[PDB]
């Protein structure tokens, strides 16, 4: 139900919060869809090897503009996106949404890598959400790790995100939300989009 999803839930806690979450966004259908083109990208070698940690490397990554052979479903999640978005109309801060990024798609491949702490966007190049969707089917942390960590900016408290299957994410992209990827001990998949705001990029 997507403007109703966006009036009653996704305005309303992105500005109190900063940080939402909506679980069971696309149903587990199209959601295992989604898990099988990225595994497909993965298995058929369209991922990068991964960034460099140490040699030792990290998360694998791929971007995907929705259009290509075998990424449909993802070209649906994108769209799906921009639906959410959009019926946000302006609400969302102040910000007017005009445009995103393609699809990022990442895959920690299970070796004990995270991701450092860091802060999306920290000098202003347009990017004003973060948009992530979990595709990890039966995701324990407590066994696997992988737990995203925002550190919202002058609490004294952690966010603790966990990459569950058909989870949508929402975080402002700027020095509000510090976060890291903590050590993941299986195959975890996540797909990003920033959306830009109007003023902060035509003006970057
Ligand atoms: C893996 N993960 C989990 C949680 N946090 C992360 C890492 N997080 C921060 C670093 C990245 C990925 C996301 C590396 C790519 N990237 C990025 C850079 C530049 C642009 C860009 C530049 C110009 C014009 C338009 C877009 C878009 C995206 C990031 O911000
Ligand atoms: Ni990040």
């Amino acid at each position: 139900p997507a403007l109703k999803l966006a009036l009653e839930y996704i305005v309303p806690c992105m500005n109190k919060h900063g940080i939402c979450v909506v679980d069971d966004f696309l149903g587990k259908e199209t959601g295992q869809q989604i898990g099988d083109e990225v595994r497909a990208l993965h298995d058929t070698g369209k991922f990068t090897d991964g960034q460099l940690v140490s040699d030792i490397r990290g998360d694998k990554i791929t971007w995907i503009e929705g259009k290509e052979p075998g990424c449909e479903t993802i070209g649906l999640l994108m769209s799906s996106m921009d639906d959410l978005i959009r019926h946000c109309n302006g609400k969302l801060g102040s910000y007017k949404i005009n445009g995103r990024t393609k699809a990022m798609v990442a895959c920690y491949p299970g070796n004990g890598t995270g991701y450092v702490r860091h802060v999306d966007n920290p000098n202003g190049d347009g990017r004003c959400v973060t948009c992530i969707y979990y595709l990890n089917k039966d995701w324990d942390a407590k066994v696997s790790g992988g737990i995203l960590r925002i550190f919202p900016e002058g609490k004294a408290q952690f966010a603790d995100i966990e990459p569950k299957f058909d989870r949508l994410l929402f975080f402002w992209s700027d020095r509000r939300n510090p976060h890291e990827v903590q050590p993941a001990y299986a195959t975890r998949y996540a797909i990003t989009v920033w959306y830009f705001d109007a003023d902060e990029r035509a003006r970057a």
